[PDB]
């Protein structure tokens, strides 16, 4: 096993545009198979990169920053992770689409799965119109990133690398005095696997295959045995005694974290995925599955010369071990100040999106379920639907619907719905057996309110097993077709992902 916290952190430089102006900015990304080392003790791992890094390049906008991003793919026409030909029905091999997580985007621009490009946009998805993806960040200042999403492959292109993170900056948070510029980290967290050649592990089927199993076989979770931040396997990062804003980001396949700090000091969250609480919330732990953002404070003043670490307790596929999985990275608090710190750590932070007001337009009841294919493996659906069937999902663009999500499985889901941020209203247990056996839904106690991280605003929400979900979306400003799904990368292949139309009337 690899010894823990011996690589620093990298912090992945803020992409420089092509072109800038005020009317304009202009960048170009362009996606590489490259090597990195992953860890002091292994070979150079091979990657696919954006602007051939792993994490891709941050970039940084402000609020109405009116963007373009050329994202190109020149990379091999074959790929290097195990790929199932029997999950989608001449298309070439390596197909990529980048979205624009959190993004408040025109929908052609927006990622969507079919509207996917070979190397040099050679060949493209049924769905493709424009090379150069338009973001005008007219949207709250917030933690987003991006990643490719391109149909049946987003596990292994994500997998592979493909990911960054993106920053918009209000200018009007500025007054707050939040830590800001080295005192603002992204810490974008990966799990692998990988080889003693340092090459990447992804499985090729489930363990002990029925011989019914294609090989390629998709499997339904993947469970990395190493965590990796920004690109290293379980890093230390040296810091200053005194207040730092962290951007989490699980950018994760699969694995949700629980995290806290060994030595029982707190979080500060000042941020969820749609951006900054109304007020902040102190935390001593906090749930993260794939695709969640948390935007934290967490104060070192108190503890110069300690080293902390940025814990993990919970299981994937099984509990966490001590040695592994448990640990995320370490903080080393031997930094000497550059400067005073001037930064705060405000309790008022933002309106309380409670203060609107928005009639209830439409409810939609959906429910998560699936079924069994030819080959005995398990098929993830949303509303037992498969992603090919016709729209269901058809919001008005300008209205508010109330949607509620029924989860009769055995684990959580990371909801995820595309253009949109949403308010959570609450969740409440239900009767599993009753609802399988009859569809009635039957309540075994009260509803339960959002606790204070989840009174912002979010986009990815956790569903849990044996619960409804209550959350309420305004469906705008765009109209277009976009989508919603889980965020399990393995279940959103196969085939946990539905096509949503909002609708000008
Ligand atoms: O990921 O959307
Ligand atoms: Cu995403
Ligand atoms: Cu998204
Ligand atoms: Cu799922
Ligand atoms: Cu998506």
């Amino acid at each position: 096993t690899l010894e823990k916290f011996v690589d620093a952190l990298p912090i992945p430089d803020t992409l420089k545009p092509v072109q800038q102006s005020k009317e304009k900015t202009y960048y170009e990304v362009t996606m590489e198979e490259c090597t990195h080392q992953l860890h002091r003790d292994l070979p150079p791992t091979r990657l696919w990169g954006y602007n051939g890094l792993f994490p891709g390049p941050t970039i940084e906008v402000k609020r109405n920053e009116n963007v373009y991003v050329k994202w190109m793919n020149n990379l091999p026409s074959t790929h290097f992770l195990p790929i199932d030909h029997t999950i989608h029905h001449e298309e070439p091999e390596v197909k990529t689409v980048v979205h624009l997580h959190g993004g408040v985007t025109p929908d052609d621009s927006d990622g969507y799965p079919e509207a996917w490009f070979s190397k040099d946009f050679e060949q493209t998805g049924p769905y493709f119109k424009r090379e150069v993806y338009h973001y005008p960040n007219q949207q709250r200042g917030a933690i987003l990133w991006y990643h490719d999403h391109a149909m049946a492959l987003t596990r292994l292109n994500v997998y592979a690398g493909l990911v960054g993170a993106y920053i918009i900056h209000d200018p009007k948070e500025k007054r707050l005095k939040l830590p800001s510029d080295e005192y603002d980290v992204p810490l974008l967290i990966t799990d692998r696997t990988i080889n003693e050649d340092g090459s990447l592990f992804y499985p090729s089927a489930p363990e002990n295959p029925s011989p019914s199993l294609p090989n390629p076989s998709i499997v339904p979770a993947f469970c990395g045995e190493t965590i990796l931040v920004n690109g290293k396997v379980w890093p230390y990062l040296e810091v200053e005694p005194r207040k730092y804003r962290f951007r989490v980001i699980n950018a994760s396949n699969t694995r949700t974290y629980n995290l806290s700090l060994d030595n029982g000091g707190d979080f500060i969250q000042i941020g969820s995925d749609g951006g900054l609480l109304p007020r902040s919330v102190k935390l001593n732990s906090f749930s993260l599955a794939p695709a969640e953002r948390y935007d934290i404070i967490i104060d070192f003043t108190a503890y110069e010369g300690e080293s902390i670490i940025l814990a993990n307790s919970a299981g994937c596929g099984g509990d966490v071990n001590p040695e592994t999985d448990a640990n995320i990275m370490q903080f080393r608090v031997t930094k000497p100040l550059a400067q005073k710190d001037e930064s705060r750590k405000p309790k008022y932070l933002a309106s309380y999106p409670s203060v609107q007001h928005e009639r209830i337009q439409n409810i939609r009841t959906l429910k998560l379920a699936g079924t069994q294919d030819e080959y005995g493996r398990p098929v993830l659906l949303l509303n037992n639907k498969r992603w090919h069937d016709p729209v269901t999902e058809t919001p008005k663009v300008g209205t508010t619907e109330i949607w509620s999500i029924i989860n009769p499985t055995r684990g959580t889901h990371p909801i995820h719905l595309h253009l949109v941020s949403f308010r959570v209203l609450d969740r409440r247990p239900f009767d599993i057996a009753r609802y399988q056996e009859s569809g009635e839904l039957s309540y075994t106690g009260p509803a339960v309110p959002p606790p204070p991280s989840e009174k912002g605003w979010k986009d990815t929400i956790q569903a849990h097993a044996g619960e409804v979900l209550r959350i309420a979306a305004t469906f705008g400003p765009y109209s277009g077709r976009y989508v919603w799904h889980c965020h399990i990368l393995e279940h959103e292949d196969y085939d946990m992902m539905r096509p949503m139309d909002i609708t000008d009337p």
